[PDB]
Formats: C-alpha cells, structure tokens, sequence
C-alpha cells in the first residue's frame, strides 16, 4: 500500500497510479514573482460561521477534522471559483523538523506544516462524483510556522492522544474552524491535484500567502502519532507530504499586488 517511507513512499505512487505523472499535480512551488496578480480574481468567501464538525480520525496517512457536509453549512465561494464549494474535513501535512512538513513551497522555502481545508462543488452532489470532475473540488491551503501558539488548533492537538494509531476515531464536536485562519486572505491559486493517492486531477487550490504560527508544543504533538495501527511496531506519522511537482503548462495567480 502506498505511503511515505522508502519503499512507498512519493516515488513509487505512479506505479499504482500513473496520474501522478501527469498535466496537473499537486503540489508545486509557488514562484512569486512570477505568480500574475489577476485583478479580475474576486475576494475569497469563507463562509463557516455555521460549521458542523463531527469527528476526527486518525487515517493512516494524517488525522482528518471531518464536518456535516449534508447540507450548505460551511462553504467556500467567490475567489477563482464558480459556484458553491462545501466543507467535508481538513488535515494537516507535517514534517519531523520544522525546516519541511509543507506540499506548497514559496519560492523553494518549506513550512513546518500546511493545513488543506477541503471542499466539494455541490453542483456534483457528493463528493465521490466531485473528484471525478476537474473543478470537482477547492482546496484551501494554509501555511504553519512555528513560533506563537495557535489558540484555536489547541482542541485538535489535545484530542490526538486518543487518535494515535491508523482507524481509531473520537468524537469532535462544536470544532470551530475559523480559529485556523489566519487575518488576511491574500491568496495564489492555479489548478492541480488532490496530493494523495488516488491523485485525481480535480482541485482548485488557493493556497493563503500568510502563514498561521503555532507552537513548537503544538507540533510536538502532531509529531506523536502513528501511521500504524494499533499493536503494530511504532512509526512516528511524520513526513506526510508529497514534495513539489513540475508546473508544466500552468500559471500561478495571485489575488493581491
Ligand atoms: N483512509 C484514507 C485513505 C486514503 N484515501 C483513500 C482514497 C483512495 C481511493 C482510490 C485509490 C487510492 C486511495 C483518502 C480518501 O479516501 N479520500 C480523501 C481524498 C483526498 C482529499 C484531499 C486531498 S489533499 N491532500 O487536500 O489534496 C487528498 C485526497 C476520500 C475519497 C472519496 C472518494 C473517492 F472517489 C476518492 C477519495
Ligand atoms: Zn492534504
């Protein structure tokens, strides 16, 4: 099965799925003076004010914050995106040091962490038909340094405790998720892939210029989990992420001068 170590790990995805090779993938480095300010790009529209998390569950690969997504409560509009995208999980992509962890590069500089909001265009009605469409999906990707804590990821990091190995769950209720955003939504966005396995080629990503800052003791304890099931020989859920891909015909767009 696929995952990050030596065996499985990125370089060995396109075997099982040789999309990873192909026109659109994700991520990729964001080059900032080559990103084109698009003023024609509108303001974001992050609408959670009515977010219903549910649960959250330790996958085997990251642990997925995942949101009531049966109705029009948490939604993502307006930015590059037609229509009405509604929030299902977010995760996290960490490293095991702060000097790598984020997918996004900016200018070839890794963050410690990045953080993918994950929305389906309800246009397809469920998220399964969304993936298979190529603006199927919006991802929001946000950037984590380490510095300052973070209040409102602290509820997520104390919950990880009782999620540590692959398949276990805990109820995650009243989980607000605008505490994760950071103040401005300056944003590049271009289209890619999702940046796991199945690869599917059906993402609009808007990647966040401003980092949020959370504490060294906050991803300490990102850093504590497991890729492995529970009884199985213990490895550190660290380095989750897919490094950059290659642009190919594509442009980067960036919302602000
Ligand atoms: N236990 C989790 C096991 C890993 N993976 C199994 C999927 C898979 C299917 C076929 C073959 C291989 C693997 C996760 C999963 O199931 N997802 C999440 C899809 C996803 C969302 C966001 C990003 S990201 N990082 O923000 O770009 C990446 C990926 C739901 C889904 C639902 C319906 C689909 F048709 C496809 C995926
Ligand atoms: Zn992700």
């Amino acid at each position: 099965h696929w995952g990050y170590g030596k065996h499985n790990g990125p370089e060995h995805w396109h075997k099982d799925f040789p999309i990873a090779k192909g026109e659109r993938q994700s991520p990729v480095d964001i080059d900032t003076h080559t990103a084109k300010y698009d003023p024609s790009l509108k303001p974001l529209s992050v609408s959670y004010d009515q977010a219903t998390s549910l649960r959250i569950l330790n996958n085997g690969h990251a642990f997925n914050v995942e949101f009531d997504d049966s109705q029009d409560k948490a939604v993502l509009k307006g930015g590059p995106l037609d229509g009405t995208y509604r929030l299902i999980q977010f995760h996290f992509h960490w490293g095991s040091l702060d000097g790598q962890g984020s997918e996004h590069t900016v200018d070839k500089k890794k963050y410690a962490a990045e953080l993918h909001l994950v929305h389906w265009n309800t246009k397809y009605g469920d998220f399964g038909k969304a993936v298979q469409q190529p603006d199927g999906l919006a991802v929001l990707g946000i950037f984590l340094k380490v510095g300052s804590a973070k209040p409102g990821l602290q509820k997520v990091v104390d919950v990880l405790d009782s999620i540590k190995t692959k398949g276990k769950s805990a109820d995650f209720t009243n989980f607000d998720p605008r505490g994760l955003l950071p103040e401005s939504l300056d944003y590049w966005t271009y289209p890619g892939s999702l940046t796991t396995p199945p690869l599917l080629e059906c993402v609009t990503w808007i990647v966040l210029k401003e980092p949020i800052s959370v504490s060294s003791e906050q991803v300490l304890k990102f850093r504590k989990l497991n890729f492995n099931g529970e009884g199985e020989p213990e490895e550190l859920m660290v380095d989750n992420w897919r490094p950059a891909q290659p642009l190919k015909n594509r442009q980067i767009k960036a919302s602000f001068k």
